């Protein structure tokens, strides 16, 4: 490559798995969203908070793409697993398992600034600043929020509806 | 002092403390509006109540601090001590103990201005019927119209989120 | 705490220490900018800069504050211990009893940011960056900018009455 | 008359003596503000501070004579006296006689209070309160600031001069 300059192998295929992460990500709040416009589930307010952030992690891999060829690294594309449920039960177990695939991106791009420190890539320790550590830990405060909120409503039913309704 | 005209010392010395107490109130007020803003209590609407008194809190001190050089005293600052919790339990334990606060900042205002009608400083208890007795009483009728709402309220989980949503 | 991640105890207490640090910078500023309203002192310009500082100091407090929440960590409020002097000098005297601070205030953000760096915690790392490490030294150069032109005019008087009418 | 009612005959005569005092008060003002217009002196800030000052005390008296009749109470006017000096010596030495004349008012505000507040006059208590205690106060805070702004500068031509360029 005639621009690839400090960007080792290791980085660049991290990179690649980040990508496959974050659209994996993507696929699983697709179904979470769909899940809660059901006619039995039909919960508006939790379909479109899911639906926002599918479209958030696909914009999060398109980023991290966009940065590969920008530092001449190449991107190489995986399947992409289907989510993990095909049901996600009620918006509370759907929360928690939201907050779980969050941790898990959270601690992807960690170990992935972890092997930038490691191999002196400052170019790469500061895209990760910019936009997405800051952006992940500010979204995984506001799921525990929201948890705390479901939990504290949980008359499950009537609480389920009222957080929908007001804070969502 | 060349402007110091009517102006006791034991004035002087209760505007010092009075000070005092109003930043220790301010600062009583950051620790509860933060600990509302915690993942594990999550009532946004609680949190911004107590933030806002804690900057109408420190507010009145300045107010006291600027009377204090306008008359000739002399400002004199002491330790703040610590909030008297580091965790305030329910909305209601925290209104209870917002309430209890403010009385005592309320007393502290009419001790001060039974002193200056006892040393006959009609500046002083103008100052204080001003921006100070009125607010007081007002503050305090509010915080006992939330504790009784509070209270009516309490499907303890249910009641406190549905006084955050619609009331705060 | 559900979403506490990467956050070591030893980092969560410092930022506690920092807010401790920055609520005392508050403080001290606060009886800087009184003291300079006394009407035997009367430099409104002086009085209006510390009174800003104040502020700001406050408000970066409540930045830390919101992080601690944000990561999980629980605020821990203590003592907030009163300024160094009850009367502070000359212009000259309170720059330099500023710039003092000020760099005590930096070398805890430094210290803070070392612990960070050991502890592998980059979100730590890039919010002091981003709202605390240039702004401090952005801060001490107009300070040592000003202490610079204060001593360039010690006739004393006419020197500072002329400082803080001109720059101030 | 008609309409008097808790207005006594020793509070009606101290008003018409305070009104006295205000209007001479004006006129010291407006010899003041004229000798610094003088060819020979021509410190135009200094005279313009003055002639606002001689134009303040007499509405202070146009109100206390509203308030007069509003009460019931008979406006009697008296012999104005001349102002103290023919010639006002350095600015230092007018803010000083101007400082000193004030605390004149002031007192006598604060013992026509008095003798309110032993009347049992709240109306008159509450019309000092509103338009004349704090105003003066003000006032006199003001004027301490530049007296010793003043003091700071005086080269006693060059400090003269500059603080009324710069001050007034």
């Amino acid at each position: 490559s005639q621009i690839r300059q400090n960007y080792s192998t290791e980085v660049e295929a991290a990179v690649n798995r980040l990508v496959n992460l974050y659209l994996r990500a993507s696929y699983t709040y697709l179904s979470l969203g769909f899940y809660f416009d059901r006619d039995d589930v039909a919960l508006e307010g939790v379909c479109h908070f899911f639906r926002e952030l599918a479209e958030e992690k696909r914009e999060g891999a398109e980023r991290l793409l966009k940065m590969q060829n920008q530092r001449g690294g190449r991107a190489l594309f995986q399947d992409l697993q289907k989510p993990s449920q095909d049901e996600w039960g009620t918006t509370l177990d759907a929360m928690k398992a939201a907050i779980v695939l969050e941790k898990s991106l959270n601690q992807a791009l960690l170990d992935l600034h972890a092997l930038g420190s490691a191999q002196a890539d400052p170019h790469l320790c500061d895209f990760l600043e910019s936009h997405f550590l800051d952006e992940e830990v500010k979204l995984i405060k506001k799921m525990g929020d929201h948890l705390t909120n479901i939990q504290r409503l949980v008359q499950a039913g009537l609480g389920e509806y009222l957080f929908e309704r007001l804070t969502l």
